[PDB]
């Protein structure tokens, strides 16, 4: 029954906006493969639906964080190339081979362990992308000799393929020399060995700000979904990105508080004079976190304050008398210049747009728009 | 049956602890039905597994927030009584009837609309619990005349059953007279009409701090899972609750930063002298939010600082030289007196324990423990 929902709170996900943003990247980098980053459930949009729609618009390569994410894509019909960006436990190597998923090599020791765990039951090629650390300081190979040795090991085993090499920028969304230094260091390492088929270093910020002619693939994530990685990037670039997400809830009913009556846990809001309130069927278990108290939402065109504590499943809003049961409320709006933009919500949460999206929980249905056609995913009813 | 998982980051969920906490409440209130609150996926633990286990230990009644949650329980074999605590859209009334789910009545107008939407295709009884507002100030009937009229409407339709009446405390977890006042107001209203089968007002805090002899059912949520609703409640009561959750990740690999090398986005941590770091395969898309930077985690017995920005899928920790790949890291510990307790994590997040648990995302497998038996749910592969 996963195409039905029974509470009027949901995310609208505009797949046409996503496809449009993908085309912007394709057009900016016409000689590169766009390796769409759909990790973390496509940043809360739903990786299965996003990846399927992107394949219909010409995507041929995805990146995810974990093998679970890659297998989830394979099980739901994705036949594109997939790279797992995290480090797979070596004992699970045969599953990556079986499912035709490319893996990240973080170190020489990982590769040696992976080789020891290949049983021979899965005989297909293992596709490998070697990760270089050029300044991010997480896992990755830092020295050129190690990079060369890993390639030489791969060359001694017919089953192992050196498919790609990559790095990742730490500060591409802010001004400074770090990004150019990382890119030059990447080239310096990659130029000391045979070149693989895929060479990639650019996230959304990198892809929006630099050509990087040396690379032949890019890895945009957040900007596919229609968000600039930072304000600095938005200010620097001319390309228009289309926000893909709205968060909507309908007023269940309105109620009148009299002077001296409080609302919600802790009695943290008390009416001074007759005040109309609206109850919304959404709360912090949906990802509309407690810190959202004091924000404004858009109730049928009116800017209305969230008052009292946000509850697990319910949120209270102070509203004008015209507001009635069934009115639509936009809590996250699909426009950057909006008091309900993802960025404004991120500022209220003292965080970044990425986290606002990731917070949106499994309890929210996703309602996908593709042209006239509409599709609903409700994870609870799987 | 049991799912596989391919990244070493997970939640341990101790079902024995949950059953033990349920028994504490049954023993505190031996003449009451314990209506176990398993809304929001049992506060992140997994409502299907929790509810099944509680039924095996004598639970006969659950409460959830939404009809989707109730149907999810029914589809996975739960045959207990279930009350939806939120307001169902009136158009969906036949689905509640079909699935034998009790509904909350918030107002006379809702009931009239619900009645208009009953088609006759589902002929089974519709079980109703009337919600009274005694101070919480959300939806609910606040006046006695309206309460009586709603009961009189229910009495005109053979299909409709007045099964229960309830209210909810705003401030039961803090000192003050509000809770006693609400309880007396509840009794004053309920005593003006015929009494239904179920009479309930106590959440975890209410159940721990008051007998409420007038009521014949209680609605504990967070304390079933082993957490006190507040520090005040913990300080006031002698009953020991057993925490049910650990959040675990294994070190993928360690690495040495030299002086002047930075880590993660924004280069927000720079080593002053040779520093060993560990990479953990968990991040803010898992619910370990960015604000956790600067916290301590427990790496194989050693207290270790989270350094640099927490990423979507990866977290960096500063570690002693003894730490190696594969070491277990406790990020949330199943002990209240711990620097990794849920309450300490909640303080770092500037929130409450409830939200820390709700934040734990669908990407984390839940590994259930029942004695020596172990069972895994991994939503990505479901
Ligand atoms: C998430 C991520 C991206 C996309 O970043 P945004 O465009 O959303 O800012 C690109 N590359 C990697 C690989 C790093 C590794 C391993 C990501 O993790
Ligand atoms: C969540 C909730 C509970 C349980 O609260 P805790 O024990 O976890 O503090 C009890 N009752 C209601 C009904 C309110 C309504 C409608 C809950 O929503
Ligand atoms: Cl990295
Ligand atoms: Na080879
Ligand atoms: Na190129
Ligand atoms: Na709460
Ligand atoms: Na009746
Ligand atoms: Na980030
Ligand atoms: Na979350």
């Amino acid at each position: 029954f996963s195409d039905k929902y029974y509470r009027s709170a949901y995310m609208n996900v505009d797949l046409n906006a996503v496809a449009s943003n993908f085309k912007v990247f394709s057009t900016l980098h016409p000689n590169k493969t766009v390796m769409a980053v759909v990790k973390a459930n496509a940043y809360g949009l739903g990786s299965v639906k996003v990846a399927r729609h992107l394949m219909e618009n010409g995507a041929t390569f995805f990146a995810v964080a974990t093998l679970d994410e890659a297998i989830e894509l394979r099980m739901h019909g994705i036949t594109a190339k997939i790279l797992v960006l995290g480090v797979l436990p070596a004992k699970d190597i045969d599953k990556a081979i079986q499912h035709r998923v490319a893996l990240t090599v973080p170190s020489k020791q990982w590769l040696k362990e992976a080789i020891k765990n290949i049983s021979g039951e899965q005989e297909k090629k293992l596709w490998l992308h070697i990760k270089l650390d050029t300044g991010m300081g997480r896992l990755g190979i830092k020295d050129t000799n190690t990079y060369q040795e890993v390639i030489e090991i791969i060359q001694q085993y017919e089953q192992l393929v050196f498919e790609g090499v990559f790095t990742h920028f730490a500060c591409a969304d802010e001004p400074g020399d770090m990004t150019t230094e990382q890119y030059q260091r990447f080239k310096d390492m990659v130029n000391e060995a045979i070149k693989p088929e895929y060479i990639h270093c650019q996230n959304s910020a990198g892809s929006l700000l630099m050509d990087c002619q040396f690379c032949n693939a890019i890895r945009p994530g957040i900007s596919l979904y229609g968000y600039y990685p930072s304000e600095y990037v938005q200010q620097k670039v001319k390309v228009h990105l289309k926000p893909s997400v709205q968060l909507i809830a309908n007023v269940v009913q309105t109620k009148t508080l009299q002077a001296g009556e409080s609302v919600s846990y802790g009695a943290t809001y008390t009416a001074t004079d007759p005040t109309t309130i609206a109850l919304l069927p959404i709360g912090y278990a949906d990802g509309y976190l407690r810190i959202m108290q004091g924000s404004f939402v858009n109730v049928n065109g009116h800017q209305c304050e969230v008052i009292g504590r946000v509850c697990m499943d319910q949120t209270i809003v102070k509203v004008p008398d015209q507001v009635k049961a069934g009115d639509s409320v936009i809590l996250i709006d699909n426009h950057r210049e909006s008091p309900q933009s993802v960025e404004v919500v991120a500022e209220k949460q003292h965080t970044i747009n990425y986290e606002v999206l990731c917070n949106l929980s499994r309890r929210l249905p996703r309602i996908y728009h593709d042209g006239d056609q509409r599709f609903v995913t409700n994870e609870l009813l799987k």
